[PDB]
């Protein structure tokens, strides 16, 4: 009912096909040689973004990596697993590359990585994208029907805009996380002399 | 090296195993029907503690309980994973228990279950640990080994003491994490509502 009414909502929207390249990643074997190429899997795709700290690496090149190569901006969804997630991959140090189990979207016109995923976490973003899952009780995400989800279309000012708020808020939960963990590892090394 | 020279330390240093009553968890099987009795696996335990708010629950009660039934101050170790973990189990509203991946230490006499846990994530507690480990890039704790590892000996006010200094460190940072979270969820919604 609510995405009739999301459709029906008169707002300027486009597709997300319409602005985005889509493509899933390489498939990789848990028993390969550790490498460069760092390697993105639904468990890397945390809560507050993706743990480019302990991504499994491989260590596969050339023309076949150029294809699969996660690029600054790229919208991470997750197509297999137990929940739905949305990441955006930010350029690391390496190069990185995303698993079978994640679509990866190339905002290419319009739409900001970071505006599609504030859609795709919204209620309704949830609701259409929940309509793209065909799993039981796992998720299983049509690459087509995602493409097929409408997003609606606002300035690149007001989305530059509501981006750096999200990523100032973010930078400074960080900076509160880690703050309150530094002290409380010096609560623990207190103990650790305590016991000395 | 290190472990010669702990035991020659002259320290007043009991066995685990003289002071503990030590007994592994329940195995079962991923698939059974969820119901009341919770269980503890190595993913329930978590960095500042067990992760009692997403517990796989299982149903398999009576006099098979009262063996396997989790008490407050044990001390969960990790007998099998990637990493090897301490945890120490708080009276939960529910029956709970550990699985056979967890050799649970009952703290009986002189030690404390978090003194323990302090003395094991030392340096030398870890060698220790490591001692018992019989794996090859994974973990195979030899339960009788473990209870073998000698812990110094101190009094229970220097431990009760120790053990509130860190119970209350932690607190503060779970209150920091929380404050953290709220301040960052209601940034989160700024960004909802800008879409709106």
């Amino acid at each position: 009912n609510s995405i009739e009414a999301y459709l029906a909502d008169s707002r300027e929207k486009v597709t997300l096909g319409t602005v985005v390249d889509c493509f899933k990643g390489k498939a990789v074997s848990s028993k390969v040689v550790p490498g460069d190429v760092g390697l993105i899997n639904l468990s890397d795709m945390g809560t507050l973004g993706i743990q480019y700290h302990q991504l499994r690496t491989f260590q596969m090149d050339r023309r076949q990596l150029l294809r699969y190569l996660l690029e600054d901006g790229d919208v991470l969804i997750a197509s297999k697993g137990t929940l739905k997630k949305v990441c955006v991959f930010h350029k690391q140090n390496r190069d990185v590359v995303a698993s079978s189990n994640i679509t990866v979207l190339r905002p290419q016109k319009l739409l900001r990585g970071y505006y599609i995923k504030f859609f795709l976490d919204s209620p309704i973003g949830q609701a259409l994208l929940d309509a793209a899952d065909h799993g039981k009780d796992v998720i299983n995400l049509s690459t087509k029907e995602l493409l097929d989800i409408p997003i609606p279309v606002i300035p690149l000012v007001k989305q530059d805009y509501l981006i750096n708020h999200y990523l100032r808020g973010l930078t400074d939960y960080h900076r509160k996380l880690n703050r309150a963990e530094q002290e409380w590892e010096y609560i623990q090394n207190e103990i650790q002399k305590g016991l000395g």
